[PDB]
């Protein structure tokens, strides 16, 4: 067909109408047999376009989905990865500025956005800053005037998404103004949460939910099903939604805050200035937390003032830590869990200082290393501890149910062993295993702390199996000794 | 002596229009005394429409709340979203919420967040903006006053009123040597011999000494006004345009823009370098930057450092730089006995003295640390202090040195969770060093201990208790 005898973007310069009509087609056949199809069938015929009105690279084609950019890397070869919601118009604003300091004024710069990406502040700051300048912007907006007319941009459009010809039309209008322009194209863990918190609110009233636009994803929906008065959808505004729930909270109720573990860098701020500088009750729930995206968010987390984490590492102790959660009042409190299904219980053999001892070294053995499992790394612990235990060597494995603070329990038990060895579904930098860390030597404990977790960078490649994590101890036990 | 006689607002509510002229110039005489005066009318009005207790007034900034007090910034609209809806679930949505708001607040992209959704409920919520000097807010779905004239005291009254009686959200539209200089004499003298370099801030030029750098270079100094988060995506632009992105955050300011540098710059290694002045309220910097991957952060000790360490940062185009500094008078330069692995050696131990305790100084903590090694030589215990310039990532430097001491004490002007001295701590016990380490500096907590003697006492303390395990 003509796909494959497209070798470039030039290649589709001199086709006829119905040439494009078949190339549109051969391009969605393609697009089904090798897979999200809407954005994709969309994207299919305004980038025949703008492919025919622009010349990449020199006009730097900025998608903001990442995924609209699949037919343009088709008739391309690349993309130009990921990135905050909304920031394509805050580099194509940054790269127009560049262009003219260097004498390239002659590129145009045309960012192609969805219309969720419409949402966001940011996405509001790139646009005013934008309407400041008579700098040449194009942005092209894929939906599935007023506000940009009164914003100070030219609106061009409504425009059909699947007439080629007129979006072409409308395309090469906008790079006739010189100035800023608006192309407007017409185109169970989780349940278990679910089930906790609608309990604990039929038994309370000061009990509210919160979302960022997502709260079928993190299971809130039977909430609102339920509560209908109490599950509050602010759209795509993070920022918003933790200052509503310290407002909320000022008004003498207990949010409960939605919002996956990597989606939480943009309310932090908020989660500092208005919800821990003031001591609000708010409880923070992150799911997508590990990777089971996030793997900072315990680090975040530990920058927060007075705030106290848990990470689950079982159903029945997501049913516990909500209610003790839900039940602090002088502080934000957050949860962690897996985006995956929830395993088997996972009992505990005794509890000593709000930690859970899920595993002792049997008789015989001596208290060599303490296994602290953060998250749902609590399997692996266990059998990392039934490989040390074939070997000769005593693991003590337990689950801080309360990351942090990191509790007295774990200090208690720190000083009883040789080595302390941190497990987490978590970056290393500043995570749990540092935390744990930092809170020994502030208690004058110098047992040699090891932390073991995600790497601080962007399973068996990590060497999160319990045959390398075994290895590893090994290791460290050996250069440290006999005795007890 | 009208303030004198003002027992509560409702006390306002029954003087004459000239009475509370004269209330006006005497709160105008004794905001001179203390020594916001645009926001006198407004407040009055506030005061006399609506009563403080039962109708909540919460203000963005703590300026306007002057006279409200005698008688986070755009957030005061979230605080008000959530406030209106708390009140409807608790039975008294009567009390009247009302956000009073400076212009400019309306470029910072969380207003936008929070105007969307106040105009998506029937909740009443007054919306009181105070431009210092139309339609986007009607198009929105929130009903508009109109320019009132903020010193026309009978106006603002009679267009909060209105307000009140819509029962709608409403907008009200109210028209009314050093740190530092180093920087500034640095860059400028930087940008003289590079094309590449431009600078962008956030409405604080001249806070941050950057506005020097616009009087000589027009073309290169971009203000995005309350925008940290395009600010920052924005320098991401200019730094794929193949230029050099200096922007100048305040520490506090840094927590909006975490994710633009997270995924925006740091994950495409863009070189953008980001100063930070008014560090050291600027407690948890060093805490975040170790989070970004890739990030190569310095503290300078004094100013020749910070000349050093910023045309060093604006040689690194491979990702992302920071420098942090405190802002104040620049104390007297310490030059190094020697520079190891990257570290500046300020201080050894006397003849006599072990290698026993190893002073990371950080930030402007030099000048104590070396007070602290003098204090400790009396005691027979030597110290070595170092300047780690680039705290992080942690050096070989600090590596290859504290494997020769008995103990390690980073001393950081930052808040001890996740900052140096934990990302030092880290970095031995990757590299299967157990040297013990103590982190002095300051409490995780929105506030002591750092005098000389007290930091003295304590390591005296740590050193005759070296060692403790099963």
């Amino acid at each position: 067909g003509m796909l494959q005898q497209i070798r470039g973007p030039a290649d589709l310069q001199h086709l006829s109408q119905a040439q494009l009509r078949e190339l549109a087609a051969e391009i969605r056949e393609f697009l089904i047999h090798k897979v999200h199809l809407g954005p994709n069938l969309g994207v299919v015929e305004l980038t025949l376009a703008l492919h025919r009105v622009f010349d990449s690279p020199h006009d730097p084609i900025i998608f903001d989905t990442g995924h609209q950019a699949y037919v343009h890397k088709m008739l391309t070869g690349r993309s130009q990865e990921s990135s905050h919601a909304s920031a394509a118009l805050s580099y194509a604003d940054g790269l127009a500025k560049a262009f003219e300091l260097t004498g390239h004024r002659n590129r145009h710069v045309v960012a192609v956005v969805g219309d969720g990406a419409l949402t966001g502040g940011m996405c509001w700051e790139a646009l005013n800053n934008i309407a400041a300048s008579r700098r040449p912007v194009i942005i092209v907006v894929n939906d599935n005037q007023l506000l940009f007319t009164d914003l100070g941009l030219k609106y061009v459009g409504p425009v059909d998404g699947h007439d080629e010809r007129a979006v072409e039309v409308a395309l090469r209008s906008a790079r006739r103004f010189g100035a800023p322009v608006i192309v407007h194209v017409v185109t169970g863990w989780t349940a278990t949460f679910s089930d906790a918190l609608i309990g604990y609110a039929q038994k309370r009233r000061d009990i509210v939910a919160i979302t960022a636009a997502m709260p079928g994803p993190t299971g809130l929906t039977a909430f609102g099903q339920r509560f209908p008065d109490r599950l509050f959808d602010v759209g795509i505004a993070e920022q918003h939604a933790m200052t509503s729930a310290a407002g909320l909270a000022m008004g003498g109720l207990h949010p409960v805050v939605a919002i996956y573990s990597t989606f939480l860098n943009r309310a932090f701020d908020q989660i500092m200035m208005d919800v821990a500088l003031h001591k609000l009750p708010v409880t923070m729930v992150l799911d997508r937390a590990g990777i089971t995206n996030g793997m900072w968010d315990l680090s975040m987390l530990g920058i927060v003032p007075g705030i106290r984490v848990a990470a689950p590492r079982d159903a029945t102790r997501l049913r516990e830590e909500l209610g003790e959660a839900l039940d602090v009042d002088d502080g934000p409190t957050a949860l962690r869990f897996p985006k995956g299904d929830v395993g088997e219980d996972i009992s505990a053999l005794e509890r000593r200082g709000g930690v859970d001892v899920l595993a002792a070294p049997a008789d015989g053995l001596n208290h060599d290393v303490l296994l602290v499992a953060i998250g749902a790394f609590a399997p692996m612990a266990l059998a990392v501890a039934k490989r040390l235990h074939n070997q000769g060597i005593g693991v003590t494995v337990i689950d801080p149910r309360w990351v942090l603070p990191v509790s007295d329990g774990v200090r208690e038990l720190a000083v009883q062993h040789k080595l302390l060895v941190t497990l987490e579904d978590n970056g290393v930098n500043g995570g749990a295993g540092s935390a744990v860390s930092a809170a020994l030597r502030r208690a004058e404990i110098d047992v040699p702390c090891r932390d073991v977790g995600l790497p601080q960078e962007f399973l068996a490649d990590l060497g999160l199996t319990d045959q390398d994590v075994a290895r590893r101890i090994t290791g460290w036990v050996a250069a440290l000794g006999t005795g007890v």
